[PDB]
């Protein structure tokens, strides 16, 4: 059998819409375009 494991935090940037994942941050947010909200700045103005 075998054993032995190093859990690094190498990707902490994972987008949890479309199932992705990066290494830097600038990738995230240039990525997190097409999941643009509607009218974010602001009240839901509903
Ligand atoms: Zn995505």
């Amino acid at each position: 059998g075998s054993s032995g494991s190093s859990g690094t935090g190498e990707k902490p940037y994972k987008c949890n819409e479309c199932g992705k994942a990066f290494r830097a941050h600038s990738n995230l947010t240039t990525h997190q375009v097409i999941h643009t909200g509607e009218k974010p700045s602001g009240p839901s103005s509903g």
